[PDB]
């Protein structure tokens, strides 16, 4: 799932180098895009946007990925179930 879902951009484990999306690591009790990014530089670390629910189920499951209310263009991408499998990753990773 995630190696072509949502890998191009993030990661789950080592290094973060570079560029893209740094890794999530856990989405549990987790506050915005938190980690070894540096990257939140002008928005989401402000708002502190809470990872720990419900509204994340809806937004994560659809190709959106944003429980502060909006958008999509992560791009059709459509369907079913990826994310269910994906968090089921990182709480064997994280918990
Ligand atoms: C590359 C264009 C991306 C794809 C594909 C997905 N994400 Fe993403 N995400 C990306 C970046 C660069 C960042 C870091 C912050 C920033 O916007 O610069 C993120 C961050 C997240 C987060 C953390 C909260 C946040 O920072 O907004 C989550 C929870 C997240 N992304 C989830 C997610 C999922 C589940 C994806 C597909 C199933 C996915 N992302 C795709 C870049 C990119």
């Amino acid at each position: 799932l995630f190696k072509t879902r949502c890998l191009q951009c993030h990661t789950v484990e080592k290094g973060g180098p570079h560029k893209v999306g740094p890794n999530l690591h856990g989405i549990f009790g987790r506050h915005s895009g938190q980690a070894e990014g540096y990257s939140y530089t002008d928005a989401n670390i402000k708002k502190n946007v809470l990872w720990d629910e419900n509204n994340m189920s809806e937004y994560l499951t659809n190709p959106a990925k944003y429980i502060p209310g909006t958008a999509m263009a992560f791009g059709g991408l459509k369907k079913e179930k990826d994310r269910n499998d994906l968090i089921t990753y990182l709480k064997k990773a994280t918990e």
